[PDB]
């Protein structure tokens, strides 16, 4: 498999756990801290990254009736700039870029306790697929999928539903949609880290997946696997082989990695693409620290940077 080894330029540093990187509709930069504690117990953080400096702010630091919270991935909204924040203590959390945020959900549609999340991707109907690779959030006692096969998939929709679509995945972690050229969400890939395995699903309609399948193979036998992922815009999917060294890119039909990128650390942990840009922001877990570097092309627009009154 080749392997590119492109120049990655240091942005931030010091960020423990260091994921979840993205950005709002006005461009600002936000990572998650969700390894932050505070005398053993969770305090993770949702940080601002001043791209200018790489002076860090912590705007929200949540909490739900003393239970802290570990926020581990994000998205940006569309009609509202505004965060939705996949916590693995407090499930799905909306954040506001003054800092304040609100707890999406302590029980699922069918009435089941909520499982802490780990990553979210939203299509572009505004519907927010996400992963769960933890069990029930706060208060209970915290547990995590890395050995059973307890983690679940939630389809968060446009009319307020938070839908667990499948279960039983050995820790899910990244996420993504893949879209036709018109828009229409069509695909969903689900990386079940530990399996070195990403699973695809064709995407019927809101909430509704089929055709589960072993749709790729992430390379080695290293402790760890896929983690984040995000597409370029010809469809390609990137992925972060926490463990490996490498962020691994598929082509449009899975299997192998068609190629490899090569990371001056052992663990990348999510990726995002800035804005109408060639540029992947990289975070890792070996130096708690962000990155970023020049891809091939674009990134594929996300649901935020898309027009809901747009003509075309
Ligand atoms: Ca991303």
């Amino acid at each position: 498999i080749p392997v590119i080894e492109p120049l990655f330029t240091k942005v931030t540093e010091d960020i423990p756990g260091a994921q979840g990187p993205v950005f709002d509709k006005n461009g600002d930069f936000y990572i998650v801290a969700p390894e932050v504690e505070v005398n053993g117990k969770p305090a993770g953080e949702i940080l601002r990254i001043d791209l200018k400096t790489g002076k860090k702010t912590v705007i929200c630091k949540p909490e739900v009736n003393g239970y802290g919270g570990i926020p581990a991935g994000c998205q940006c909204d569309r009609d509202a700039n505004q965060l939705f924040v996949a916590d693995m203590r407090l499930g799905l959390l909306v954040v506001q870029t003054d800092g304040t945020f609100e707890e999406i959900a302590k029980k699922d549609s069918e009435g089941r306790r909520m499982q802490g999340c780990d990553d979210c991707a939203f299509d572009y109907e505004g519907n927010l697929w996400i992963t769960a690779p933890a069990g029930e959030v706060a208060p209970a006692d915290y547990t995590r999928s890395m050995q059973e096969k307890f983690g679940s998939i939630y389809c968060f929709t446009t009319d307020g539903q938070m839908i667990q679509v499948d279960t039983a995945f050995q820790f899910p972690d990244g996420i993504a949609v893949r879209h036709m050229n018109d828009g229409r969400p069509y695909q969903l890939i689900v990386a079940e880290t530990p399996t070195k395995k990403l699973w695809s699903y064709d995407i019927k309609g809101p909430a509704k997946i089929e055709n589960k399948k072993v749709w790729g193979h992430i390379p080695g036998t290293h402790e760890g696997g896929a983690n984040g992922m995000d597409f370029d815009e010809d469809n390609n999917l990137l992925v972060a082989n926490w463990g490996s060294s490498h962020i691994e890119v598929f082509g449009p039909d899975g299997g192998q990695p068609k190629m490899r990128i090569r990371c001056p650390f052992e663990k990348p942990s999510n990726l995002h693409f800035k804005p109408q840009t060639k540029t992947i922001f990289v975070t890792e877990h070996e130096n708690n620290a962000v990155w970023k570097f020049e891809w091939q092309r674009n990134g594929k627009k996300q649901y935020c940077e898309t027009l809901k009154f747009g003509i075309f």
